[PDB]
């Protein structure tokens, strides 16, 4: 009788946030990862102790090829399978590295706009066919401002506001609503150093800290709630300010 | 102890549910009202039954004059000295009528820009002068970039708002004020148009093919004052059903 | 008979450099000035010895007041008055200086709201109501939505001429004047502004580390008037060198 | 020798013939990249050498996305430099436009609409600027924030090239290359569709009441590539007749 979510990308950072708040919230959770079984499994143990059959973990490799379509139907019918029903999808999986204009260009491709935006699209294709019923994506506050030489990671994210606008068209129907939330700085890098994080801590107008990733599950906590059932194609920024800053 | 709230424009259809909402989460209010000093006192009467002594009104007009700052610094004293606090100003009073390019045009430049924004641009300054959770919510409107046909002064004064939104947002948070918006599309039609003309509206809607409760308004705004929003800051959520995805 | 514009705040810099390009295309020319009547007359004979009879001037202060309509209605009129039509209208005077939220208050409000967006309004109403390729561009600014800090009237009204530029398009477009507007990003640098300040600014641009000429502008501005862009209208051309694209 | 020389993708008919042709009258040498339609680019490419001789080559390529896209982009680019000893211009234009409903296999309709509309784009972008008024200009869409139900493929290519537009010309700008798009919003109608369905469409555009032709779209693009933009850079022309204003 409680309502089940996916999250994809859910073993640690912000999409484990987002998994713990919604099973706070009374949510059965599938904790999908790809490489972090350790960190999947621990976050499902901690789990159902709190309370029992309530979360599975789900393995997939999220990277654009002729078998994505078959990976994310399986990702959607182990929900299915795991709780009979799916009510969230929360598409929070992503990669992200530089692509420079001047792996094979085609693994950047298939990883950048496979994880970012073609998963996305195909797990939302698989939900709705399955089918308060809602898909958050998880976007990027700096999308019209970005980072240098991250253009194939930049088309997806774009590729994912332009998914959320036209889903949220074409399943208004079905009851489903489609928002997006858009970090600005959150939680960095681990490759990062110290000093280059500081850097970055200090552009952020409200602050001058980056987001927790508990602050970005609250607003993905608001978009499936009752309190936003008139709320579709939105996407809300968390982002302190960052994306008003000018050079 | 309890945070209080100003309101604007809160005596009537989406600002009262603004106001209700806000008391029912347990801030003081202020009900700012213009012409509606009895719907304004009703609300006042309704809410001080539940918990004595937790809302009060405030009359001032919100039309551009020599006057509107003193008006608008008195609003947000009227806060303080009824609670000894203000925590959130509402910006939610508004003027909306058609003013085709082919009351004189500079009584309608005093209402559509002077509600919808400069009085906001001027609450704003009190608000931010007189100082936590403290955040501003301003009622923009979903469709600022498919405007109504004819109403070019006030789609002039709806995208000003978000300059002040997003201006002030920038400015205001060194201080911890954070300033955010909510758009609805159709919600509460005009009292005067048509059950017909209404109708017409309700089908161009995604979701549901139906209008915004007053309260769907009311549940954004109270998200963005609340302790879950507290990294959010220049934001505007639209709260339109997907009215403004939908073309022509 | 060649065809007639009026250009606002033409004296100097980018509003002179409009004139001057259109004149060069084969325009008659209003040159509308507040204070700098030398540098407008000078242009203005200047203009005249290429071309008799193809350049005026017109004197107009543009702060929003009860008698801006008619001031508006007055720049409009010198075009009829001096050449028998007026195909073509640019909204390039504006007020620019900080307003911080922690002159009067309503002076600011009046020239920055009014310079930036009433005015524009009013020039509007007046070219469309005294009515080939008939157009109007506005001047707008490519960082409005990451506004320099303090700044937030004059942001307020370059958001409110962003909404005339898509109100007045679609309103104006079934009688065939199109309305698009150009965004500078940083063009020519206040003259007040110290070398080291400019520096600091120029450096900013990812295009070739310098600011936009007078003349880069009007070449858009030129563009949008000319039988090039006989399908555009409510579009605005950022003319930035990338500088809206570049992150803090 | 001295005249510069571009390439335009899908340039065989429609809004890819105009631009090419617009492009060589202009005095540019032209590579005219075809998939299917040879006969026509075959066509196009002898009327522009009977213009001028050794002006005009064809070069055909599937741009699928797949294993040997980027093999087959970088051909495409090569092309031209064998052709005429340089590339000044790219301009992506090929697209795939057909329903994706979310309730052919889906990797095919991925692969086809992802691939001509932005991958392709970007391959193409990474092979011009290895090799190197040197400008890029992107074929975008008016209407993709008010998309067309069952197209989300479609869309989520054309955001994607907005995407590559902003990013590389940020990228690209030290390099003095400049990337910007066109933005139809109703052009040539699909050659099936019925008059009857063509006018719902006719009618909702503001300005005339009719669909751009493909020539006001390559007025546009020439503009860009042109010496009147060379301060233009990220920017996004739309060309849509105010079509993009219209609420629901
Ligand atoms: N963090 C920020 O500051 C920030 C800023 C803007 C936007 N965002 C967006 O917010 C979301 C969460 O951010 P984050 O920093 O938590 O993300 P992250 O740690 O960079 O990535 C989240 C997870 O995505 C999964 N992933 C990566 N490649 C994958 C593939 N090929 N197949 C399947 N899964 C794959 C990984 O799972 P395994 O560990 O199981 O391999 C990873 O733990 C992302 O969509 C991100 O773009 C974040
Ligand atoms: N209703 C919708 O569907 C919709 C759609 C888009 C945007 N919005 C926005 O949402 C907000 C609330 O909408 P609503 O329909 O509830 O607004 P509304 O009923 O049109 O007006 C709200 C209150 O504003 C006050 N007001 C008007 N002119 C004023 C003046 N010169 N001085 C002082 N107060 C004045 C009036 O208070 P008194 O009654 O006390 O005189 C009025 O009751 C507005 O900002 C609006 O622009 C609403
Ligand atoms: N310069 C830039 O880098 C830049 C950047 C972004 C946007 N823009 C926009 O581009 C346009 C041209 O820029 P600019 O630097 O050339 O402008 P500017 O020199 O700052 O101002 C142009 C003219 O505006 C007129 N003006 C000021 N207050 C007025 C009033 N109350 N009544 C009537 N006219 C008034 C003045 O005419 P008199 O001298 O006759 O008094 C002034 O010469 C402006 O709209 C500006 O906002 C410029
Ligand atoms: N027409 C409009 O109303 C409109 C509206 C909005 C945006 N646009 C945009 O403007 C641009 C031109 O529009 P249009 O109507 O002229 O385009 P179109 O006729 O739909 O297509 C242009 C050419 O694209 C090529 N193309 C399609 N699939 C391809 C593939 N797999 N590989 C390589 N090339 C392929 C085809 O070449 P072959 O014929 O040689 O196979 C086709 O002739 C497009 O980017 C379009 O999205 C047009
Ligand atoms: N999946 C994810 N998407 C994003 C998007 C933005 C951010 S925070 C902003 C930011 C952080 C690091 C850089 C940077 O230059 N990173 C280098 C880098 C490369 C590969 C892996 C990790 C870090 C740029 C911008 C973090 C993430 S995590
Ligand atoms: N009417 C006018 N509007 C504008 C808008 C922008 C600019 S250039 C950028 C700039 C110039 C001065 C300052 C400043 O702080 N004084 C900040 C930014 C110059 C002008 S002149
Ligand atoms: N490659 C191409 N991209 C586009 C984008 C828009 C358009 S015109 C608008 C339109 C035409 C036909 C349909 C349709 O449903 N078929 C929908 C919208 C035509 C094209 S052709």
């Amino acid at each position: 009788e409680a309502p089940a979510a996916v999250v994809t990308g859910a073993a640690k950072r912000i999409g484990r946030a987002i998994a713990v708040k919604l099973h706070q919230t009374g949510y059965r959770v599938v904790i999908h990862y790809h490489n972090s079984a350790e960190a999947a499994v621990s976050l499902a143990d901690e789990l159902n102790k709190e309370r029992s059959n309530t979360a599975v973990v789900c393995q997939a490799d999220l990277t654009n090829s002729n078998v994505l379509p078959a990976s994310c139907e399986e990702i959607i019918n182990s929900c299915f399978r795991a709780f009979g029903r799916c009510d969230v999808l929360v598409n929070n999986a992503s990669a992200f590295y530089p692509t420079p204009l001047v792996k094979t260009v085609e693994t950047q491709v298939a990883e950048l706009i496979g994880t970012n935006a073609i998963a996305p699209f195909l797990l939302t294709m698989s939900f709705a066919q399955r089918q308060n019923l809602s898909i958050v994506n998880l976007c990027d506050a700096m999308v019209d401002q970005p980072c240098m030489a991250f253009s194939l990671y930049n088309m997806g994210k774009h590729a994912l506001v332009g998914l959320t606008q036209s889903a949220a068209l074409e399943l208004a129907p079905y009851g489903i609503r489609v928002n997006g939330v858009a970090p600005g700085v959150s939680l960095l890098p681990v490759a990062m150093g110290e000093e280059e994080k500081d850097k970055w801590r200090r552009k952020v107008p409200l602050g001058r800290r980056e987001a927790s990733a508990e602050q970005i599950a609250d607003a993905v906590i608001f978009l499936v709630s009752g309190s936003a059932q008139y709320i579709t194609g939105s996407i809300i920024k968390v982002d302190g300010g960052l994306s008003l800053v000018h050079a």
